[PDB]
This record gives structure tokens, C-alpha cells and sequence, in this order.
């Protein structure tokens, strides 16, 4: 997968890497959706400093590997090409360049990166499981 989180791709060491930062971070899953067989846990931060500026942080893991790390609530202000390749290699895998998407809320820009593989596949088992 070409998606990491400062070089983490696992729900645990994610969350040994910001509580050994001291930053806050809560957590949802699917397990009581699923009741008991989970596939879903997403990891939520906010005020985080990245190249975007300081923005909010969706950390999101299929079958406990990142597919996606969505920057959200950047300012419609913001050179949003630049400050997302800038950020980029920090969500990046070494062997390859994770893909990114801008979204345009009209108020302010999320970018959501995310391996393009894998995400196809998460959407591809939401319409085969549900
Ligand atoms: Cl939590």
C-alpha cells in the first residue's frame, strides 16, 4: 500500500505515535455495526500542524491497514495544489507517492489522500457486504 501516517500503517502503532506525542485522539469502528467482526476503525485528530496549516485529521484503516488520510477544514485561501504535494510525502509510503483528492466544500477545502487500490477496494466490499 503507498499510504502511511509518519511511517505507520497499523491502528495501534498510529496510535502509539500520537499518544507518545501527547496528542489527543479518539476512536470509532465498526465492531458494534458489525456486531462483533469488524473490518472498519478510523482514527480522529484535530488541531494537527501539517503543510495545509493547522487542520483536522481523519486516519482511516480496512482490515487494519491505512487506505486513506483525509486533511480537513483547510482554508479556501490556501494554495491547495502546493500545500498538499508539500504535505504529501509525510502520508506517503517509501516506495511510492500516495494519490490525493481535493474537496471543495466552498467555505474551506478538505484533501483527502489515499491508495487508490485499496480504496477501491474497501467500496468494492461496501457493495458486496452490504
Ligand atoms: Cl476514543
Amino acid at each position: 500500500s503507498d499510504i502511511v501516517f509518519y511511517g505507520h500503517k497499523t491502528p495501534k502503532s498510529v496510535e502509539i505515535y500520537l499518544s507518545e506525542k501527547n496528542i489527543i485522539y479518539k476512536i470509532i469502528n465498526d465492531q458494534k455495526i458489525s456486531r462483533g467482526n469488524g473490518h472498519f476503525i478510523s482514527i480522529m485528530v484535530n488541531n494537527y500542524r501539517t503543510h495545509c496549516g493547522v487542520v483536522d485529521i481523519n486516519l482511516n484503516f480496512f482490515n487494519d491497514i491505512l487506505y486513506s488520510v483525509r486533511l480537513k477544514n483547510i482554508s479556501k485561501l490556501e494554495n491547495m495544489e502546493f500545500c498538499a504535494t508539500k504535505q504529501r510525502v509525510y502520508f506517503s509510503d517509501k516506495n511510492k507517492k500516495a494519490s490525493y483528492k481535493i474537496i471543495n466544500y466552498g467555505d474551506y477545502y478538505d484533501v483527502d489522500y489515499y491508495d487508490n487500490n485499496l480504496k477501491n477496494e474497501v467500496f468494492d466490499w461496501i457493495g458486496k457486504w452490504s
